[PDB]
């Protein structure tokens, strides 16, 4: 997985993830109203939202929980995997918030309206272990949360603690923890985006033999590492070279540098991880942006052309169907 | 730019490229229907077409010259950027047939009906570089030339003579010579698609942080020998695991990865280089797809759709307006 | 710098550092013998040895100070450039064992038989400030630590707490933190020792060029990170593949790899950084083995041939002039 | 192996190589008078000097052959394994001078005085493989010559001709093919010997974490195309930053960095591949210096402490018994 929040050209926030995985897991975009409440069946824990909420998900047991998404207020959140490095308890802490971590996602969305407000809610954190249905193997995920500030953060428990960064690089990606990928970033400053044409090495001319040779040294693996520097760079640029070109499918070009190919990254049990969808969200214009690995036309969701007040839960299929513009 | 060749699970063949440009040459689709007579108006050389045309070009002067493109025979062909190891000639050579740089494309397309064809006339191509009209010349271009066989070709004009490589890799990018890039392939034999979970390093236990540490090493820059590895690795992890789902789409994500991002790779005269489109042909369906830098969905033109015995030129309007499917 | 501790095929463990600086600091072969009081005249702060101690260091009014040595029980001590994430307290902590900077590497060896011992009295850590004279710019060092049982630590004071890391990778660098240095490891899981001789691309064969493609991906700069990588594998590699072949010359040619070159290592003063000395300390033999920059030939200081229940320091002249066998 | 040409700071010529090997191959230091008739039993082809010789060899049924030496006029050659591009003939050629494969060091040495002597001889000369006892075959082995003007020269036999490249880089490894690596030097243009000490990525502050920044990028492995960058770059950097420094320690600094170490390269047998000896000839003094994987020190044979005008076949023991320098 790779996340990334951008600031437009017109001044708007975009905020969104690659979600990599060898697997689907039964996705739909999901809607809900505000004050509408849900019950988990399985523990009868319950949440009435306060906020109208948008993002991508599964149901179980008519309870929903979420991979990414966002609010009417323009908060958003991504859960990406973080399997090394993460400690959940494994029943409540006592004088603690405790947060299940399947219901992470929609407890930040659901509750609250801005960055800052999450902040001093999660310190309050606590992403310790808790089901949902009957059974299901409840994972892990680090965190961060964007908002229209332009201000994101990262969430991570380790075993000592509920790690709260301030993200000032703009981008996540999984394992190790996110101090580990800010101080790999400092190996990096020799690279160059521009062009370098020549070097006299002697009695040698040695000449460029194409665009490109400022950022010789950048790993192409598809390794969280390797993935975190590339997104981490790329932005950094564009920002610095492009600020007032920067638009909706800019933030597309950026994620698909860093996109699993099929074939190529296989896991152990012989199947190939994929960038199954992206998404970007509109965090002030309330659209949640997407396309997948099957169709790489973008399709837009907007919350605002639903009822806000409404009564229902909404979901939308994903769309896995290519879809081409017939010219002639 | 990068030229790639695939073979689809339904046995049909593709072939396209990323055009890397950091500027517009007024492209647009370019059909030219058989038995067409072009006349350069600076030159006064004629070329009538044999077999109907259909691929991304230009006109000067009311003559076409194209960049990429394919026949209603299945032939395809490509010119990418070879700014080095090129030599033309100033003016014509004795005994030769004599091809000028702005007209390789349409000589191939417009003559021949399979790789074998141009690989004979191709004993002899001198390309003695000579306007068509004004004082704009050619491209450092060479050409990856590909058909329904499965088998493809490189074409290289150095100061001794002209080069026909058999192409077994199925890619293509820019400089050095065809032959580098196939030596240099050899260096990364130690490459593995499949994930390597562990290393017992002594009385310390190594454990992958995520998946992909099998290609660690993978060059991860946009000049032409890095994008020529990456996609070599990539086009050879998807028929080897993924033979019998190489679709469509599996094409623009191999050529995603070595696709150019805004911000990150500056000329000297500091303009962005970009992966301005990214064209796919399906051979065997006389079917031109491509996208944009601008707009991601995939635009179709049928060249059957058109009449293949018609006395007209036609073209259409290079896509760059992003197109969005609004779902509710 | 680049720490390493080896066990030979004899069973006798080797414990040294080369020392990467662009400037002289008027070092010399430090022997101490036991029962001996130091005391710095700028503070009036004493130590008197309780074991005899040989090592490099240098001497500033009359009082002696350590860039790594061993004492008389086999436990050695190196300390090594550690600029980012060092904090060291301004006065003493209350309740601590303070220990100045320039007096750290003495303390542990003045005192302790092993790194069990060293490790309890850590519990204590304290490498606050303090100076020695009248001035000098008291600076920072990351810990270690090893004995005669085969045992390393890594001794490392932050802004929170004295850190003492368990090695068992065996080999230290400099900045970044231990810890961030052992989980970059994990990136490099997919390295082999052995030969990768050929690849089948589909229809093209490669096969390897010369010998070690399967290290290709092994980063070769003369950064910390990049430094710390190599020697922990090709160390890995020697005790895999040749456990019973281990002896002192294989301990210089380990750290040779990682050796700086003049004129490739330029500081922002325009200096060119080296490795100007490589020690290696034989702990059960109580022989400090050491070659320079300026003479490779390996230079031995026994402390057995001294008296050990001494009254007076003794110091050997840092040798810098090329010492050659001429055979005929 | 890995071959290097340097200038002295008081303008002397230093030529030599790393031997790379598995295996021992008898080798020992030869010493050849001049007008000294050496007869090959085997094939009865005679060869009688007109310059004295020295280097590193081996001797079969009384015949000597060379895997590096210089002669009494200052010209020096080295034999370096070439394994995949060489093709040498089967039997003679007809009006071609015909060397077989094990001769050619001592040819060149025996017969020329200069590097420009040889280029003249060399326009013909046909590597028709043939033995000189039994039937042990020769090598990938391909040529560096250098001599007193600073000139060197790469001789490489190919299927189709005998290639001679002017070698303004200083260096040479293995395969591939000379003119691979020299444009393969193009890809590392934006290598930088100066520290790069911080980079302003947006919001966060990146700063270097030790020196050596410039040079991220630099392959580590042993790949003879790795090495190749490895040690035109070392040697670039010193040349330019330290011209005024240069003695013959730095020689061996240089090559230490590309060395092979025991346990990391293993062979598809199962053996460790090494830098077996470092050879380093100052050819305006006539004195062969040497050390070995398991002797460090160098050692010194000076031609010109021997009769030139001698009748017999000097040797001398190769030494790898580690020399210490006992202090105290």
């Amino acid at each position: 997985c790779t996340g990334l929040a951008l600031e437009t050209k017109d001044g708007l926030h975009l905020f969104g993830r690659n979600m990599d995985i060898e697997y689907s897991f039964n996705q739909s975009i999901i809607f809900i109203p505000r004050n509408f409440k849900c019950v988990n069946k399985s523990n009868k824990k319950e949440l009435t939202t306060k906020y109208a909420v948008l993002g991508m998900g599964t149901i179980f047991d008519d309870y929903p929980t979420f991979a990414d998404g966002m609010n009417e207020k323009g908060l958003g959140c991504a859960g990406l995997n973080f399997p090394v490095y993460v400690s959940y308890s494994k029943e409540d802490i006592e004088g603690k918030t405790n947060i299940p971590v399947y219901n992470f996602l929609l407890w930040v969305l659901a509750n609250f309206s801005s960055v800052e407000e999450v902040k001093e809610a999660l310190k309050n954190a606590n992403i310790v272990d808790i089901p949902i249905s009957e059974n299901i193997p409840n994972t892990t995920l680090h965190w961060m949360i964007s908002d229209i500030t332009g201000k994101s953060i990262v969430v991570e428990q380790t075993k000592e603690k509920l790690n709260v960064f301030d993200n000032n690089i703009g981008v996540l990606t999984n394992s190790p923890t996110f101090d580990w990928h800010v101080a790999n970033l400092n190996q990096y400053v020799g690279l160059r985006y521009n062009q370098v044409p020549e070097f006299k090495l002697g009695d040698q001319s040695l000449t460029a033999l194409g665009q490109g040779t400022g950022l010789v040294g950048l790993p192409g693996d598809f390794t969280p590492a390797s993935r975190f520097i590339r997104v981490a760079f790329l932005r950094d640029a564009m920002i610095k070279n492009d600020k007032d070109s920067i638009d909706l499918i800019e933030f597309f070009h950026i994620l698909n540098n860093v996109a699993m190919v099929r074939g190529s990254t296989r896991t152990v049990e012989e199947k190939s991880d994929l960038t199954q969808y992206t998404s970007c969200m509109c965090l002030e214009k309330g659209i949640y942006y997407y396309n997948t690995y099957e169709n790489n036309q973008i399709n837009a969701i907007d919350m605002n052309k639903e009822n806000l007040d409404g009564n229902e839960i909404k979901t939308y299929k994903y769309n896995k169907t290519l879809s081409i513009n017939h010219v002639n």
